[PDB]
């Protein structure tokens, strides 16, 4: 679990969005596993606007943060799950690191701010849904 709170927006994994997220929907994209909902309270997370390929993510299944080198956002095949059929997930970045299904939503950050959230994993890999191209989150 986990979310990004920026301005009047909450960014979550689309497969973990709640009834309240869907009732306050702003934008969603199944191909990216992202959903953004509106909030009444002001969020103060900062979104990175950069091309960093190193950062630190929070891993809930270890209660720890890990440093990672990750690939640029790209179209990556993701095997079928209870939430989606087998498909290409877009804007996904992979890195070597520990992840379990419940780790989805953990934030990846670089020195500029939030980069994205955990969305995929298994086999000593961890995948992050990029949010740096969503310029409207702060303007
Ligand atoms: N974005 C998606 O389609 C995901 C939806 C939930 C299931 N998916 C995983 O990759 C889970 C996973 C397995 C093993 C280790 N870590 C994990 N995060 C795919
Ligand atoms: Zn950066």
């Amino acid at each position: 679990s986990g979310a990004i709170y920026v301005g009047n927006y909450r960014v979550v994994n689309r497969h973990l969005a709640t009834h309240n997220d869907w009732a306050n929907l702003v934008w969603e994209d199944s191909s990216r596993d992202l959903l953004v909902s509106s909030t009444t309270a002001q969020g103060c997370d900062t979104i990175a606007r950069c091309d960093c390929q190193t950062g630190v993510y929070y891993c809930s299944s270890r209660r720890k943060h890990y440093p990672v080198s990750f690939s640029k956002p790209s179209l990556i095949f993701v095997e079928a799950s209870e939430y989606y059929p087998a498909r290409y997930q877009s804007h996904l970045m992979l890195a070597v690191g520990h992840s379990e299904p419940g780790d989805c939503g953990g934030i990846l950050r670089c020195q500029h701010g939030v980069v994205g959230i955990v969305s995929t994993g298994g086999n000593g890999l961890v995948g992050f849904a990029d949010v740096r191209d969503l310029l409207w989150l702060d303007e």
